[PDB]
């Protein structure tokens, strides 16, 4: 049987909308992004628009902001998903992001079921960035590397945390980092899973739409859990 009541609602392919609201060093902007989502095979498709006009800073460093629900949990894993088990009222998901040697971006996220669609709405505050820097500067690749984050239970305020550092490509063969400190937290008061701790792995592949004049990204994603039981 199933593990909570939030793991029903992703057995199929399931709408998403995502709103942002940004502003970075002072510029206002706002994204918009729809797509579906398939937990069943761990995947993601979305297509963002800036409605406000070109994206002051690089897509690539939005991709984590704009959807964990939709992971893949195998079997004998689905008795730590949380991500599900707060659904359909949701989750909080907060986070600082620590450009190195550049500014800082803030991101309060609540993920929900809005009628039959997983929406996602962000405010996003970034500071403290160089005006000739790798994101004011758009100065990353538009591409996005693979990485597995650690996935850890919060007991005392019954949600997950997870730290993470992203690595995104710049133009000269660099690399800019990214760490990401994640915290996650239930929107309503009934019971979630508390996982044990255990990896979501991530691939990525950014495009965009041939038909498209506005500034945009196209966003595939594959996402599993992967457990560290070792039995052995």
């Amino acid at each position: 049987g199933p593990m909570s009541k939030g793991e029903e609602l992703f057995t199929g392919v399931v709408p998403i909308l995502v709103e942002l609201d940004g502003d970075v060093n002072g510029h206002k902007f706002s994204v918009s992004g729809e797509g579906e989502g398939d937990a069943t095979y761990g995947k993601l498709t979305l297509k963002f628009i800036c409605t406000t006009g070109k994206l002051p800073v690089p897509w690539p460093t939005l991709v984590t902001t704009f959807l964990q629900c939709f992971a893949r949990y195998p079997d004998h894993m689905k008795q730590h998903d949380f991500f599900k088990s707060a659904m359909p009222e949701g989750y909080v998901q907060e986070r600082t992001i620590f450009f190195k040697d550049d500014g800082n971006y803030k991101t309060r996220a609540e993920v929900k079921f809005e009628g039959d669609t997983l929406v996602n709405r962000i405010e996003l505050k970034g500071i403290d960035f160089k005006e000739d820097g790798n994101i004011l500067g758009h100065k990353l690749e538009y591409n996005y590397n693979s990485h597995n984050v650690y996935i850890m239970a919060d007991k005392q305020k019954n949600g997950i945390k997870v730290n993470f550092k992203i690595r995104h490509n710049i133009e000269d063969g660099s690399v800019q980092l990214a760490d990401h400190y994640q915290q996650n937290t239930p929107i309503g008061d009934g019971p979630v899973l508390l996982p044990d701790n255990h990896y979501l792995s991530t691939q990525s592949a950014l495009s965009k739409d041939p038909n498209e004049k506005r500034d945009h990204m196209v966003l595939l994603e594959f996402v599993t859990a992967a457990g560290i039981t070792h039995g052995m």
